[PDB]
């Protein structure tokens, strides 16, 4: 019904970011990772500045969306990515990872070491955790609690993230002492970047093309001008879930997914509050099925 000449695309105008804004205290928590075992990083002035910048840029992106200036999820992710890159320090060796999509000839692993240790209990006490045994060229056989996150896409049920937590605590202490003595602390740390017994094995990058296409489909639904509030919050939660669980980039995906979900909300005049202390949104996504995440999304938010 309207036409954006700069993006050369027809769109239905949305209200855009709300005039009533979050309090500054909340602005400075947008995008924070408020771990339950340690929320202290989120109190520093550096982190507060990072978060308030995210908030301001989320609102600017919401304005672009409301005017037809961002026309696909991939473009919104690009905005989030360039914003995230701007916060890296001069010289950052991870700059390329923050700037780059993951590729298939790579596996991606998050060892569940600091700051992720609160996740170990969440896996062990998970309703959907299964007991399994994993074979391992350095540790041998290990009892693990495993959560296998899955997704429904066009009737294909695909594996997303797999959490493994090894439960033989004393045997592990023992076997790591052996490994450290035989290999050195840094070299073993290098091996465990991929094979730490406690870890998340991330969504295979081969799924990223179809997930990226699905995110574009969700975005097209989400910029509709005639959605109910429940429909809209459901679409925002689904977009967040898919983008965070896909983990499309070598670094920074959690920040980019939260940026994008909040920008979609802001385009509709919704000013979403911070995630509650203790709720790290990408981790909550990866630890749930999609419909479960949609049904609890509001409760993850601080009101
Ligand atoms: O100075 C910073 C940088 C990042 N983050 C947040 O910490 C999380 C980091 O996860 P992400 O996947 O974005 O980055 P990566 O784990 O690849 O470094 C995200 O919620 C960021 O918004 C933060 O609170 N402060």
């Amino acid at each position: 019904t309207s036409f954006n000449e700069a993006s050369r695309t027809s769109f239905r105008a949305l209200p855009g970011p709300s005039q009533r804004q979050l309090e500054v205290y909340d602005q400075c928590l947008i995008g924070a990772a408020r771990w339950p075992d340690d929320s202290s990083k989120s109190n520093t002035p550096e982190n507060r500045a990072y978060c308030q910048s995210m908030y301001n840029s989320i609102r600017s992106a919401g304005d672009e969306i409301s005017r037809g200036g961002i026309t696909s999820f991939e473009e919104l992710w690009g905005r989030a990515t360039e914003w995230r890159l701007s916060k890296l320090q001069r010289g950052e060796p991870l700059y390329s990872a923050f700037a780059s999509e993951r590729t298939s000839d790579t596996d991606a692993v998050t060892p569940l070491v600091k700051p992720y240790k609160s996740v170990l209990a969440r896996v062990v006490d998970h309703e959907d955790a299964h007991d399994e045994i994993m074979q391992d060229n350095l540790f041998g056989d290990l009892n693990v609690k495993v959560y296998r996150q899955t997704a429904y896409l066009h009737g294909n049920v695909i594996p997303l993230n797999t959490f493994r937590v090894a439960t033989d605590t004393e045997y592990l202490r023992d076997r790591v002492a052996h490994l450290r003595t035989e290999l050195g602390a840094k070299a073993l740390k290098q091996h465990l970047q991929r094979y730490n017994p406690d870890r998340i094995d991330h969504t295979n990058a081969s799924y990223l093309p179809i997930i990226k296409d699905h995110l574009n489909d969700l975005y097209r639904q989400a910029i509709s001008s005639d959605l109910s509030q429940a429909e809209l919050i459901s679409l925002i939660a689904r977009t967040h879930w898919w983008a965070a669980s896909a983990m499309p980039d070598q670094a920074g995906s959690a920040a980019k997914a939260e940026f994008a979900a909040r920008a979609i909300a802001s385009a509709h005049g919704i000013e979403l509050p911070p995630f509650r202390n203790g709720n790290v949104s990408d981790i909550e996504a990866m630890l749930s099925g999609e419909e479960e995440f949609v049904e609890k999304y509001r409760s993850l938010l601080d009101s």
